[PDB]
């Protein structure tokens, strides 16, 4: 059990809202922000997880269209793909942490101002975007 930091904004968190995935301060309930890391639904090897609502047992954070949202898993592959991810270092420090996809390795879970989206990452700020910090 834990909930998501955002390195560059430290007083928001990972959330979901109306099932769309986002970062918000002062979330409300806060329970939105509370998040369980469990066995990558695609792959259950060390670094793999995938990301399940504490409020909403059996709904994990999915990739489609590269924007994130909150879904019931529907027991498919596919889903597990697109809910499947590595936590990695960091990319703007490495003691905090970055989501790599795991069908897509080179894009990351990023906020994109309040919007949580699955991007490439190039610049600094899309670095710091994709940084969390773990409060557990
Ligand atoms: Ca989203």
């Amino acid at each position: 059990k834990a909930k998501f930091q955002s390195y560059n904004y430290p007083n928001m968190y990972i959330r979901h809202a109306n099932f769309d995935a986002r970062i918000d301060e002062n979330v409300t309930p806060e329970m939105d922000s509370q998040w369980e890391l469990v066995p990558g639904l695609a792959n259950s090897g060390d670094g793999y997880v995938s990301i399940q609502s504490v409020n909403y047992p059996g709904y994990y954070l999915r990739h489609s269209n590269y924007d994130l949202s909150l879904e019931k898993n529907d027991g498919t592959s596919l889903f597990a793909e697109s809910a499947t991810f590595k936590i990695v270092p960091g990319l703007a420090d490495p003691s905090y942490i970055s989501f790599q996809s795991y069908n897509f390795p080179t894009r990351y879970i990023r906020h994109y101002n309040y919007l949580l989206r699955l991007d490439e990452i190039v610049t600094e700020l899309d670095r710091q975007d994709a940084t969390f910090k773990i409060i557990s």
